[PDB]
């Protein structure tokens, strides 16, 4: 019993403002006096992050997003997405900040990798999988980010200027989708406006659309900061703002609006109030399901076997094999192998920002195959492809002379209110274990005037002789110091490089065996951060010459290479589609060295590999989560059969893209000129050629289908495809695809459409028998912009069933004689 | 002169004033005789004058389509085209010219793509400006259409263009404004689309925010013909003059009711539409001790003289393209063996469709140019056939098949009636009787006192008698709008009267083609005779049109084989192919790039038998040459007026030696163009996608290859230029280029095209941008320095959205220069530190 | 509200008139005939009256809005601001109207047309039929006399000067 009406009449004014605006940066407004509590919300999409970033609570990292769309299993989304709930029961958030469901309209939005796909059919079952599987465990699901936040530059002020029928038709879709099949409890809006309004306070998106239309009864909260006005998003439909504490909704700003007769009544405020009081019900409903504890502990209570092996199998399921001649596929146990590349022994295992999180471990892919085979493998980096150097706390200790024990291992953070006598003493102590450092909550620190200092120190002893490459970034002011003596300045002289300022590096003659002392001090931000790393300095010609010849005396080369989540990050878009540095030369250098070289590539988007034609195999692994490396080797060695398909298409050439022109903010403004032709939507009406298509992945087996039944009602499509896997060795999962075409329609539309998908688990030889019903209207549809309507409209139509959008492999014709205009679900 | 604008705004009567802000008829504003405010005439257009009439109407000088014209890259003769088109009105007794058409191609699929000049708006302000200065150096008003964004026909009285401001502004805008700024059209007429949601005839900002207030121009404003959408609305917002008479939107009832009954408009609004009518007569008045121009004065064709014909040709020889040449197949000599083949060889297309479009002098065919050129008979065959639609019936027809092949008995007769031949009286006499020579009855703007303008309700008995040149099948043909009943021999063979389907005829608005095929005896005599109603005879109709036509049917296999059986036996083979004005054409778009039926199998079998063959291409716009690979020699020859064929032959036999250049890049398909998802008029709109990305602009920032880019044409000889001197103050650029026929046979002129870049702007912009050119004749191993200087703010501004105005950022430039976009052959860098914003000219 | 509208409510709410005839005059800056608030959203929306709009004549002032915006018919004929060429021309250029406003606005007219056609057994009307004083009548005299005595108001009367006896001079 947590009643939202008669708590409604029970609020006083003063409560009720409090109620529409975060208390901080996670939680909701305690108001002891009527038994509503403070709500936490966590991020993200892709596991757990909790309360902090800084010395954060370890946490289940997932694959991204792409990569979890890349599945096409509906039940596998939904285990998912029941197992985040658990995680985040764990960091006590009953309300989580995720799944992301913007649309990769072109390649390098920096956010490309945390939403699902450029479809909306798929991204939708993915996002309704994902938060169906959050609900059922009773914790709280949040879509995000409504709407057309597409890229990040400028996302704050970015005006996406997008026609009715492609808003209709690409963008709205997934929501319309989640909302009428999984009802999430919350959704988030985007930080950017659409067609010259904030969406956090548009009544067409907030009120027309997601209530009157839709009727979904669930809760609005703003991205963060991502409030734009007093009154309008108050009249508009924003329900809360997010963090506090408030900007733009303190007590005296609403009230006086209220008394002044400017723009809101209190009928509005009432409005949004109710839809807090909606969400907060569905969390004290929940919280014997749960076991959340207001304000509660954060623990990593979640990091066990269970959770592992999901995530394992969830990482492995994503992975994408793109090529196999030859059988290069699967590696055998007693190959002779080398392990070389830039991502080999690096842990890429989510995007940047606020989808990452600090992982109970991660396991490289050069891991994965160690613990695949129970020993040492031979390995080379091959080159570097880093955005910045971190990797000194990561590899240093307290006191050298004392083991690599956990407690000794990392650097020590020492804060301090100034940067003094002998005598000030630290008001914050903390084992360091990551390089960059994100800031962070304390007494001695004032909220939102934050100035601290941080004496960051430990013992670097280098494994090698020669040359190594040390770094300072920061945000705010620091400097560098070894053996006590200065060799990098981040103080005096600055340069903007995205608020803080460009890397600063420091080449120095080291020798393996001797201890060193590091020693940062740092300036608060002005809240802050900063980053010191060190790196081994490599002779690039070289090290790309020894990895050849490395290659060419091995039977077989592993190269594992791609971006990371400093190239693919929320804050700013890609430049370019390119892979980073010399990568493109290590690999050129190895295919000619070892012609038999499996390619795996990590990224959350499609990057161009120049030398495609001369690489035999060539695998898609994404960003895995925690369990990334091992989930590599399942594949590779084919204890999992690689069962994934693109969820994005992958153009040869970034030219070759829709959006090329248009994925820029310029003057403040983002021209969808492609309209609906979004993805393979674009590529196949222009026929052109790209390298992978949507919906492609290989396998280890061999598969075939056929409709083999089919009926139309007026109202319905019930259709049944028969799957076989025809081969005798793996067995596998096949993805089965239906996509639907206008064959004389009055409208301009794309070739095909997505609309139903099946994945079907197959011994070899076995034969099995998948249905896949929809209504037509769900099947046929376009958005007609000039009615302001859908229509389902009368002509001939084709079903096609294939592995991929190219892939089709069964076809029938209907005819549908019932003409039908909709609104709504 | 006299004719003073004030004083007769402070004498005019309320009445009066309404009767000026539209037009009377068609082609006439509004006479007022105690004030001495005569009638003004106005006629098409950007290529020729046709003057008062479709039907029946007085011949004229047809010069070359637009994109044609632009090619020439020539501002001085194209200023001398203009001076021509004068004289060519004055003979019409046509005080104002409507055109230059300055729509852009922003793809290729235009129905009036061939009418405008140019994808590039340097190139088509500039080709604007000059055609408007030769024009109004002589007196006679220019009126530059269609203002603004009528880039497709696609459903053009609704059709919502939706573009950027930046787009608007550097692309659509910006021909006009570089018009203004330089040659101060009196006249602009408004598009029939909307842009950004609104009808650009009542568009404030359009009409007056920027025209007004922000170029300052002082011309006059007309409608499109019907392009008026309300009665207020227009009025307060800047829409001076409605055409045609009798008004729709602007009675003295509408009007004055609006006025009388405070509903949008005041009495200011009313003066202030009429001061600038009165500014467009006094242009007029003030000119006619000039011009010679008579009040309702007759229609001569007294221009039609040997100056004229030199001049025409001159114009459209200038205007060919050089596209491929090959193995020296060009030019062609006295000596070669040559066979002329092709749909378009005896065609006399020389024009595209719809109110560009006139009754010429003559028109000589390209087979007619060679002839003439080689003074005997010239092998031919046809090839095939790529019509639309079968014409033919009156320009091969007599009244009287007993007499001679006259230019009296030649034709047919067209007997107009009050009343339907079903039910008049044997005793019912014509109103109107006249010899017709097209087979295209064009009744538009046909004019009686019998026929009321408000309904214009009448019947036409079409006769002749048809005399057939050899045995065999023969296909008749029937197009309306209205009504029509074909009989051979005073049975019915083609019924136009029920069950009409909408189709491609008048405008699109009409119905499709119905024919019947008959077996036909040769010297044999049919009695052909067409019955035919107008519009309002058979919705809200206009007076409408018909077309009767026959064509012999022929084996297409066979001529295909007998064509290359016959080149294989020729030296040399000429191949006059393309499209017409019925596929390009006012009133709807091209469906895709191709050429039409079994042209291209033709090709590919004269390629074949031998590749010693010259293609020479008529087209507006680009059309897919899929066979490119093996056309050795490849010549554009747009659609060239009266002179077309004189000057293909010019070009041909190296008399004029080829100096045009393509003004439209030319992708290799469909698919490959920057509007081939948005050129559809879907939903009532149109989504400027590419925004600025328009041309070459688009293809060069996609490194997209075309098979013949913007600026690209080939000559007889050869050329190299270099940058020869080169000074940038802070508010001027510069440059002279020198340029020397390198070859040792043929004089030649080459075009030089100046290019601008921006090198680390943080606005995107196109690759380069052409902002200069200069065109130079050199004989052989002539050098000559070209001089170009321009403004900064003119060479390197781009339109800031964000700020609603111009901008030249500091920072490093690049000019380039070359003989095409993709032909640069001198660069060099400057620095620009003192930044500008502005607006207006 | 409480004033104008008022006595329109009242009639609409008890008698259900057939007709309603739109002002001259405009109502906050909008003419009447063409003012969605007062034919639409108050008349339909709200009142859900069904009768027909006709313009007082010569009361029109627009040739869509007054058709997208609920006058159903201009008074008098011939039209002004509705001829064949001014609506159709609306339509295909997708000036302010579309097909479905005119349908709109004649369903209205049919309506009108309904209540007469479906009365002509009871009124007996004759379709341009002709003009007859047919009901002057002792009858209707005596209505008419009545309906006028019982309109009088009697201000005053003083000291029994009214009624008048016909024995005063
Ligand atoms: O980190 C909290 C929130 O902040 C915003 O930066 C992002 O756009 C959201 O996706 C995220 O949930
Ligand atoms: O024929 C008069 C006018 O009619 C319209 O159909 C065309 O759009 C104009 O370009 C032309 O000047
Ligand atoms: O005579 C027809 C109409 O004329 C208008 O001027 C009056 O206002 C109406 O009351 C009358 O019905």
């Amino acid at each position: 019993k947590f009643d939202v009406e008669q708590l409604l009449s029970e609020l006083n004014q003063d409560e009720k403002i409090s109620l529409l605006s975060a208390v901080d940066f996670w939680h909701t407004k305690k108001i002891e006096r009527l038994g509503i509590p403070a709500v936490r919300v966590s991020d993200g999409p892709n596991g757990i992050r909790g309360t902090k970033f800084f010395d954060g609570v370890p946490s289940g990292c997932f694959p991204n997003g792409t990569g979890l769309a890349s599945t096409f299993d509906r039940d596998l989304l939904e285990t998912a997405g029941k197992l985040m709930a658990k995680e985040s029961i764990a960091k006590n958030a009953a309300v989580i900040l995720g799944p992301t469901t913007n649309m990769q309209r072109g390649p390098l939005g920096g956010r490309g990798f945390e939403s699902f796909s450029e479809d909306p059919y798929l991204a939708g079952m993915a996002t309704s999988s994902v938060v169906k599987g959050m609900q059922g465990e009773g914790i709280a699901a949040t879509v995000k980010h409504f709407v057309c936040n597409d890229l990040e530059d400028q996302r704050f002020s970015s005006n996406s200027i997008v026609s009715e029928r492609a808003l209709r038709e690409i963008y709205l879709e997934p929501f319309r989708l989640a909302v009428k099949h999984a009802n999430p409890v919350c959704i988030m809006t985007a930080y950017n406006k659409v067609n010259g309004e904030h969406c956090s306070q548009s009544k067409k998106l907030l009120i027309d659309i997601l209530r009157d239309e839709w009727k979904w009864d669930g809760m609005l909260m703003s991205d963060w900061f991502g409030t734009y006005t007093t009154a309008a998003a108050i009249k508009n439909g924003l329900d809360i703002e997010f963090p506090g504490p408030t900007r733009w909704r303190t007590r005296a700003l609403v009230s006086h609006s209220l008394n002044s007769r400017e723009q809101i009544t209190t009928e509005d405020v009432d409005d949004r109030v109710r839809q807090v009081l909606k969400m907060i019900k569905f969390v004290v409903d929940n919280l014997e399901k749960t076991g959340i504890v207001e304000n509660g502990p954060e623990s990593t209570s979640n990091n066990t076997k269970e959770t592992s092996d999901l995530l394992r199998k969830i990482a492995a399921d994503s992975i994408v094999l793109l090529k196999n001649k030859n059988n290069i596929l699967p590696l055998k146990k007693e190959d002779n192998i080398i392990v070389i590349g830039p991502n080999a022994k690096a842990k890429t295992s989510s995007g940047g920002g606020s989808a990452s999180m600090n992982s109970y471990y991660v396991v490289s892919p050069y891991e994965g195959i160690v613990n695949k085979l129970g020993k040492e493998v031979d390995y080379t980096v091959g080159a570097y492809s880093h955005k910045s150097i971190g990797g000194l706390a990561e590899s240093s200790l307290i006191d050298a002379a004392k083991p690599a024990d956990a407690e000794n291992s990392g650097l020590i953070a020492k804060f301090y209110s100034n940067p003094r006598s002998d005598d000030e003493e630290p008001f914050h102590v903390t084992k360091v274990n990551r390089s960059n450092v994100h800031l962070f909550k304390h007494e001695k620190v004032d909220p939102k005037n934050p100035y601290f200092f941080v004496t960051l120190t430990g013992q670097y002893v280098p494994q090698e002789d020669g040359d190594y490459i040390f770094s300072l970034q920061v945000y705010g002011s620091g400097l560098f110091y070894l053996n006590d003596e200065l060799i990098i300045d981040q103080k005096h002289n600055q340069e903007r490089g995205g608020a803080g300022t460009k890397e600063r590096t420091k080449k120095l003659t080291l020798k393996k065996g001797q201890v060193y002392n590091v020693r940062v001090e740092y300036g608060s931000g002005p809240a802050g951060g900063f980053q010191a790393g060190v790196i081994k300095a490599i002779d690039d010609d070289e090290e790309i010459r020894n990895a050849a010849e490395l290659a060419a005396k091995h039977d077989k080369a592993v190269l594992i290479i791609g971006l990371n989540g400093e190239w693919e990050t929320e804050g700013y878009d890609r430049e370019n589609m390119d892979l980073p540095k010399r990568t493109n030369e290590l690999v050129r250098a190895v295919l000619k060295a070892n012609p038999n070289t499996v390619i795996v590539n990590q990224s959350g988007t499609p990057v161009e590999f120049p030398w495609l034609e001369d690489a035999n195999a060539l695998v898609q692994a994404w960003y895995g989560g925690n369990e990334l490396g091992n989930a590599i080797a399942d594949v590779l060695y084919g204890d999992v059969v690689p069962n994934g398909k693109l969820s994005l298409s992958w153009p040869f050439k970034l030219q070759d893209n829709p959006a090329f022109l248009n994925f820029k903010t310029e003057f403040g403004r983002v021209i969808y000129g492609e309209d609906i032709f979004v993805g393979y939507r674009y590529y196949e009406k222009l026929q052109r050629k790209v390298a992978f298509p949507f919906g492609y992945g290989l396998s280890y087996t061999t598969f075939e289908l056929d409709i083999s039944d089919f009926k139309v009602t007026d109202d319905k499509i019930a259709i049944s495809v028969d799957v076989k896997n025809t081969g005798d060795k793996f067995a596998g999962s096949e993805v089965v695809q239906v996509y639907f075409s206008a064959l004389n329609s009055k409208v301009s539309r794309p070739v095909k459409e997505l609309k139903g998908f099946e994945k079907v688990h197959l011994e070899p030889g076995e034969k099995k028998t998948v249905n896949i019903d929809l209504e037509l209207k769900d099947a046929i549809s376009y958005f007609n912009e000039e009615l302001g309507k859908w229509h389902v409209e009368a002509g001939e139509y084709l079903v096609s069933v294939g592995t991929s959008s190219d892939d089709i492999l069964s076809v029938k014709e209907f005819k549908v004689e019932k003409e039908l205009y909709w609104k709504g679900l």
